[PDB]
DNA sequence: TACACTTATCTACACTTATCTACACTTATCTACACTTATCTACACTTATCTACACTTATCTACACTTATCTACACTTATCTACACTTATCTACACTTATCTACACTTATCTACACTTATC
């Protein structure tokens, strides 16, 4: 995720419209979806592929 | 420069104060858990936006009449050439003043020599 990467390089989950401002729950849902992608799943599990392994 | 006396700088040594480590108690920070409010989705009603259709006004074309623009023609005035007379410009010639060279006298500049003061 770019969110945690100070150089901004990575991926992000975003609202579609550039003009919208995200609601209080939407900002958290977007962070959850990012985390889900990183973990490739709901829970953390070292036995599962990371997103890096998936992409490779 | 050379020489002597005393003061300032530097080293060595002992005592107490400041800095640092180790140990115990309570407060601040963090996690876990339950309740209620704010955010979001789904659904129904009326208002605003958009399309289609008819009527009259503004825009555009076509046509005739007179005014302004343009050409052609004649008369006098301004511009240009040619010609004669006197004034300004230029050359040639003589006289005196300013510039330049040569010559003598005294003053300023430079060298040499002795005594004391500053520097060492």
């Amino acid at each position: 995720p770019a969110r945690y990467s100070e150089k901004g390089l990575g991926f992000e989950v975003r609202l579609r419209d550039l003009d919208a401002e995200p609601g209080r729950k939407e900002k958290e849902e977007m962070k959850r979806i990012e985390d889900f992608i990183v973990n490739t799943g709901k829970d953390k599990d070292v036995d599962r592929d990371s997103f890096q392994t998936f992409c490779k």
